């Protein structure tokens, strides 16, 4: 604290984000094995999977020479467009709200939680996140400034399954005029969604409450394998009036992940007010990074946009979600003829691209030393297996099982 | 007491629109003959977009590689920056001895360096001194960065209109020993008034004396004087005389590659346990904003960096970029000569890069807009969007700004 290499000297490490050190760690790992860390697709080979139509759309993009320009600070206006309109239906009107291009789901989610602090006390009005959830919702959150982070239920360890009891009385139990940060479909980690009729039931308690709903959209087709069908809860609370704050990712539906694309968007109530939260917007992400990387909006608004690529882009994310079904009725089917202790039937009740497979740390870590790369909470990409390795999951599932516990 | 959501939305505070995006927009719409100099990008001698030859070359090479789209690590591609800082530097004993990162352009990296700096310095505290005038942005980075005495040295010397190294002197003495400074690297924005490398060599000693850090600003390398080695004289100086220096860099000129926002945020620091303590500052930082950069404008500029024959084409095309510059300084400068317009006017090819401090009044820039030659109010043109025929519009209303 004199000279500045004195200064630097003194400097603070940070531990390492324990999801992409796994992911490291299980990329170096050696004979057969199974890298099921990072939610991130892969073919029948266990390969990765850039999607024939991003293949064409690069092609497409390439021959039409557009510019470098900068961007808008909100970013390239018909991939928003076209976005907001894949999530809210073809009736939305974009007239009345509010929406900018991010740095994909994460940039979504900072920029949003940083919004949110113009209009909310976030040093004493608490943000809510589901438990469990993304362990890197807490840190954005945190980082944004939310100083009263607190959990609701929503999983039950025990049944394996939703404790939507649990759930409402959280709601109602807060302070009116909370915010409450919801997956919009699968649910990361545990691959559980409210039905229906309980979306209803949430939309009405949060209207009661005068809650601030916030969605995390970031695996709209997983749940299904149809966009629509899994943009129910928000299309529901944007008729029920809510003012739906909601970040989007087209990392793993379009399979984008290095290019970043997403959106962040808000159902504003009072359309005179729309100009504002926009200068807010843009000044937040003015101080950040001026604007956002054209390069990935641009090859999705293609393939949104024109009707052949948007049609055969839904069929080959319709695929994707059925891999992912054949992989979870393999794990299943297995781990009934190894006759497995306990149930296993939400390795095929959940949806979404992980399991939730309800081992121990203990168990977990088993797993891991056998090269089966699941988290340490037991989260498994199942988009992550082959027919091989989805057989071997089983197997050092039941060997951990039955050595463990 | 707002209670429902539309009720604590309806109170939210609108944040005043950039002046800029203001003017700039007037420009975009405006109609009959102009001059839209009002933005900072280039433009070719037919006052057009101007997509590098190399770029699109590296676009279809790119595509030809059959790449995936996977997450990139935390910090970016690592080949890119490899390329970034050791075009900066060069191939030299830096490269061992520093911590790099891939960021969304300059913009990214000085915003993730003044964040960094909070965890070294007390921005509660100590002050951060940026340049009069600077880039308006940078003052919305630092504050948005947490700095809360935010300060600055003189620099541009409004009557010499050049610069004031004697008062930018007692500033950097003047100010507490461990101060954070924002220096403009090359070719300053906006004013396009430079330090001399005796003068860089001055400061670089100033700034050991009194141990302040050294924050480099370098969104210009090449682009300015047409020449890499030329432009990285500060940095390299600074180097040498083994100052620790944060430097944020953007390839958006330089390259184009306005659109894809690749830069990287680099220090020099001799330990290496410390280097890997910095790093994991860096990566936590990123971590909670976007997790991971993206990859394409990486990708074209690594492929540029690295390719001889791309490099060697690029070099060639910067030179060119920046001599066409030049040669839109000399016109301007020759039909005021020829109009004989009253003052002085060599600052007009002193001044280096986009950016010119026309040396104008409020009420003469006022008259330079109505009459849709389109610069600042502080007298701010982007000689880049000139052409031959726009160069002799400005110095003509100039000449009649001045006479009435
Ligand atoms: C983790 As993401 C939705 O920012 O690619
Ligand atoms: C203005 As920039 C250096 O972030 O493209």
């Amino acid at each position: 604290a004199m000279t500045t290499t004195e200064r630097w000297q003194k400097i603070q490490g940070r531990a390492p984000d324990p999801i992409f050190e796994l992911a490291k760690r299980a990329a170096a790992a050696k004979g057969p094995k199974a890298n099921l860390v990072i939610g991130a697709y892969r073919d029948e080979q266990g390969l990765p999977y850039p999607l024939r139509v991003v293949r064409k759309a690069e092609q497409l993009l390439l021959d039409m020479n557009l510019n470098y320009e900068y961007l808008p600070i909100s970013g390239y206006q018909p991939f928003i467009d076209e976005a907001v309109k894949m999530t809210y239906g073809d009736t939305v009107e974009l007239e009345n709200l509010v929406a900018v291009q991010t740095l994909s789901g994460t940039g979504a989610l900072s920029l949003g939680a940083k919004l949110l602090t113009h209009v909310f006390d976030a040093e004493k009005t608490p943000i809510y996140l589901a438990d469990p959830t993304w362990p890197n919702h807490y840190s954005i959150v945190k980082a944004a400034g939310w100083k009263d982070i607190r959990t609701y239920a929503y999983y039950d360890h025990k049944t394996l399954g939703l404790d939507f009891e649990g759930m409402k009385k959280d709601i109602l139990a807060a302070p009116d005029g909370s915010v409450f940060l919801l997956h919009q479909c699968a649910h990361n980690p545990t691959g559980v969604d409210p039905s229906q009729e309980q979306w209803n039931e949430i939309a009405s308690l949060m209207l009661a409450k005068h809650h601030q709903v916030f969605f995390d959209s970031a695996y709209q087709g997983y749940a299904s394998g149809s966009l629509d069908t899994d943009a129910y809860a928000a299309r529901l609370f944007a008729r029920r009036g809510i003012e739906v704050l909601l970040a989007q990712s087209f990392s793993k539906n379009m399979g984008l992940y290095s290019e970043r694309a997403g959106t962040l968007s808000l159902l504003l109530k009072d359309k005179t007010k729309r100009a504002d939260v926009k200068s807010v917007m843009d000044s937040l992400i003015r101080a950040e990074y001026t604007c956002p990387p054209a390069h990935g909006a641009r090859l999705a608004h293609l393939i949104l946009s024109n009707n052949e690529l948007r049609k055969e882009w839904e069929a080959e994310l319709s695929a994707m979600a059925e891999r992912i079904r054949t992989m979870r009725r393999t794990v299943y089917d297995e781990l009934l003829r190894l006759q497995t202790p306990g149930r296993w039937e939400h390795v095929i009740n959940q949806i979404g691209m992980f399991s939730f497979l309800g081992l121990s740390k203990e168990q977990c870590e088993y797993c891991q030393n056998h090269n089966i790369f699941i988290t340490l909470s037991g989260r498994a990409n199942i988009a992550g297996l082959t027919h091989e390795t989805a057989l071997m999951l089983a197997q050092t599932i039941n060997d951990a099982v039955r050595n463990v516990n």
